[PDB]
């Protein structure tokens, strides 16, 4: 699954361009517009690895419906495509007939990016097509995205907030075991120039298939633990469900761990297959309270109810697990 992993780098990147867009964009910037943001990049996947990849298409799962309500109560099916000209017409009946926005929009959501990892491309690593699921995550951490905070000062590495804290994850499982094989990470905000206002990202890919673990090269720097901004159970706050995660995978927290069950398996399962691939994981907190992973291919519906914890190390678990 290397040369699917390396296309969903490319609609990573062009889903990091849409998050990007409404902010950095004027039009959209002044405008519910998130969820119709979600749904969009969640339906950009949808559709490319579709076209690249069919059979596929039917396996992509995401946080949101692919169905919206405007303001007039029509409820609206999201099929993008194939020309710009009909996202536009599309985009027009969500958005009361805003042309400005609706063409803004299209323009991102119909750019050809040529996203790649030279890396990924010398690697030929195969994986059936038919036990592949893929559970998509469009832009994590909502509150930080629409705030939108560019100016904090990151405590030991970690942001405790910002635009920092968003992501998109993208993780892909395998449909008979539930083990996260490959998982897509891509930070739209990580480094701004203040003269000229361009944000640059970062994206970060893992691959775990039958003992075979590869991952992107990550850059240079007792316990060092991460909690979400809410959390009431050398500690860290930190928001965004997949920021705290990648803070483990970057090796600036050696736990990230959540007590309550408003995480969910697109929150997790990108983050879970990168972890795996530099021989980590996440596990189910309750169950570890009395080592069980996390499981993708079954629901209870898609929360981690019980909890989990993310860790890099599985030494750095068991230390974690002895004081608690
Ligand atoms: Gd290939
Ligand atoms: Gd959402
Ligand atoms: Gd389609
Ligand atoms: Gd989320």
């Amino acid at each position: 699954g290397s040369d699917i992993l390396q296309e969903l780098l490319r609609v990573s990147e062009k889903a990091a361009n849409i998050a990007r867009a409404c902010r950095q964009q004027e039009t959209l910037f002044q405008l519910d517009f998130k969820t119709l943001a979600d749904v969009l990049v969640q339906e950009v996947i949808k559709e490319n690895m579709e076209n690249k990849f069919p059979g596929l298409g039917k396996k992509i799962f995401g946080e949101e419906s692919n169905e919206l309500t405007n303001d007039l109560g029509e409820k609206i099916i999201m099929r993008l495509g194939p020309t710009e000209e009909e996202t536009v017409a599309l985009l027009s009946k969500v958005l009361n007939g805003n042309k400005l926005a609706s063409e803004a929009l299209a323009k991102v959501v119909h750019q050809d990016v040529f996203f790649s990892d030279p890396a990924l491309d010398s690697v030929e690593i195969n994986i059936p097509q038919d036990i592949l699921g893929i559970w998509v995550d469009p832009i994590d951490s909502t509150y930080q995205y629409i705030k939108g905070s560019a100016d904090i000062t990151p405590n030991q590495g970690i942001f405790p907030s910002g635009l920092q804290c968003v992501t998109v994850l993208i993780g892909v499982y395998d449909i008979q075991t539930g083990v996260p094989l490959m998982g897509v990470i891509n930070q739209p905000f990580v480094s701004q120039d203040l003269h000229t206002r361009r944000w640059k990202g970062q994206c970060y890919w893992g691959l775990s298939y039958l003992g075979t673990n590869i991952h992107s090269l990550l850059p240079p720097v007792s316990v060092v633990i991460s909690t979400s901004e809410k959390e009431t159970i050398r500690i860290f706050r930190a928001a965004g469900a997949g920021y705290k995660s990648l803070c483990v995978i970057l090796g600036l927290a050696d736990i990230y761990i959540f007590s309550e069950d408003t995480t969910f398996k697109w929150d997790s399962c990108a983050a879970h297959a990168i972890l795996r691939a530099m021989g980590g994981g996440m596990v189910d907190l309750k169950e570890c309270l009395e080592l069980p992973q996390l499981v993708y291919h079954v629901g209870n519906q898609w929360a981690n109810k019980g909890g989990l914890i993310a860790y890099r190390s599985e030494k750095q678990l068991e230390t974690f697990l002895s004081r608690l």
